[PDB]
């Protein structure tokens, strides 16, 4: 039994690219990822989402839709990191970039998978495919999974 602390994940989807954030600094910095951070105290998951979006990225949504929850752990690490994921293809400004994050878009046949985190490349395939999805992640550092489960589910 580990004790886990929510995330959330951002993934601006659209008929035919997605948003993604190169991180400029921190957690995972270097790779290409769906917005998002810690959830604070007061705030319902998704409008933590909501706010991390808006952060991160310079975008204003009024309503998220949660695609998954992915749990990942680190080898040394006692906290397990519980992400909920959401998605919308519905906004109506331009991505800035902030301290944290580099906006860019990608159409869906250039996915820069080999620039994102490793589990990506498991569930992002199903999020394309409008599925909904729990996965969970054992990592030894950043690059290297040890053991990890995903499922298509109906109810995140
Ligand atoms: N293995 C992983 N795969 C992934 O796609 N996103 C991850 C991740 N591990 C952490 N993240 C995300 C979840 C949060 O949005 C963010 C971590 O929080 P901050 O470093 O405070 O932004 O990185
Ligand atoms: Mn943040
Ligand atoms: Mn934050
Ligand atoms: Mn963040």
């Amino acid at each position: 039994m580990k004790a886990s602390r929510l995330y959330t994940l951002v993934l601006v989807l659209q008929p035919q690219r997605v948003l993604l954030g190169m991180k400029k600094r921190g957690f995972g910095a270097g790779r290409w990822n769906g917005f998002g951070g810690k959830v604070q105290e007061g705030e319902t998951i998704e409008d933590g989402a909501r706010r991390e979006l808006q952060e991160e990225s310079g975008l204003t949504v009024d309503a998220l839709h949660k695609v998954g929850q992915i749990v990942f752990e680190f080898v040394g690490e006692p906290e397990l990191m519980d992400v909920h994921v959401f998605c919308t293809d519905s906004i109506q400004g331009t991505p800035v970039e902030s301290d944290e994050m580099r906006p860019c878009w990608f159409q869906l046949d250039q996915i820069p998978f080999k620039d994102m985190w490793p589990d990506d490349s498991y569930w992002f395939p199903l999020l394309l495919q409008k599925k909904k999805f729990h996965g969970y992640f054992k990592f030894q550092g950043q690059d290297t999974i040890l053991d990890y489960t995903l499922r298509e589910v109906d109810t995140v």
